[PDB]
């Protein structure tokens, strides 16, 4: 089950993939080391409270806006480590410009995907202030978290192979241990802060492999 | 624990309190059907943004409710010592009496507040530091009735002159007794509708603790 996300960092490191593994690669990292510099200088250009709290929506806006870029780069590479573990071995001949094809496909499932997260995600902040409720509120969160994970990383190869939008959910239902899973491990170590920018391929690596495999 | 509570809840409706009892009760209540008034015309003047003024308005609207009964609370807080004391049942006090009171509990209150805040904001921080969240709530309850015992208890304890960090340590010197007040007064709080009812009842069963300890 973590074997999954394991072996898609083994995937995620073939030499014949690091062109495409280091492609999205570095505009996320440019992207993390271009909030601290945007972070440190603009945000500091009753009180405490707001300022946590513009904090908290800076967070929010820069998280959305960065998986709504990345979101097109982790639908091709999706593809091409299928390719690896499939049919053409490892180092597989896709262009440049191939990339132009995916742009509408993976923006709509990208935006999909923020119209199933958002309300489910402001339903749970909501019984987070509720006072004695609050003792479920993270649990809730927590597991609400990674099955977030799972469909998230899942949707990459099984949007690449045409599936509806709430197909795919119900396929993520229909074996819900090991999409938690993986959506779980994938969890734990998306919460290290410097490592995950290597692990967020390796998502997606783990995923395909995860529909390959099922 | 709870049974001082309730007897401030006895004493809370004792004839002769009635008037001290119903002069804070008023203007809270006012202030309740007030918050709802304004929060449905003016609320839609103003989702993550609406969330935002949302909790912003409940919060803050707190804060400003603390900060204007607290005289009242000051007052009551004396008589229901008066009443289960010497001065048997209605004891004769005036109302320009109140005057003498409000520079004391204003410059109490924004202590309590002081002492709440960054100990609050320290709370909010740790809930979105993600797999340390299953404790903050936790957390914030402990930390919330632990905000009602030293928010009631201050009252009798500031009529009769001692510290900000001293009381504290009265508080901290009996954590269990205090925690147990400070807890069913917040279990009793949650509730909307009796909680302004409750609220006087909190203050009289405090001065009820200052007096039986």
């Amino acid at each position: 089950g973590p074997q999954y996300l394991r072996e898609g960092l083994k995937l995620v490191l073939s030499p014949g993939l690091r062109l495409f593994v280091l492609l999205p690669l570095l505009i996320n990292l440019v992207l993390f080391v271009g909030l601290i510099y945007f972070a440190g200088h603009q945000f500091s250009l009753l009180w405490p409270l707001f300022v946590v709290l513009v904090a908290l929506m800076v967070f929010f806006t820069f998280t959305m806006l960065a998986n709504i870029i990345a979101a097109p780069f982790n639908g091709f590479l999706s593809e091409k480590v299928e390719a690896v573990v499939r049919g053409v071995d490892n180092s597989p001949p896709f262009s440049w410009g191939e990339l132009i094809a995916m742009v509408p496909r993976t923006l709509a499932r990208e935006m999909r995907k923020l119209g199933y997260f958002l309300p489910r995600a402001i339903a749970l902040l909501i019984l987070s202030f509720i006072p004695v409720l609050n003792l479920v509120a993270a649990p809730l969160w927590l597991i609400f978290g990674v099955w977030m994970m799972a469909i998230q990383y899942i949707d990459y190869p099984a949007d690449n192979h045409k599936l509806g939008w709430n197909e795919m959910l119900a396929w993520l239902r229909e074996k819900r241990w090991q999409s938690l899973s993986f959506g779980g491990i994938v969890y734990l170590v998306l919460l290290i802060p410097v490592v995950n920018i290597l692990m967020m391929p390796a998502a997606v690596a783990g995923a395909t492999l995860f529909w390959v495999r099922e």
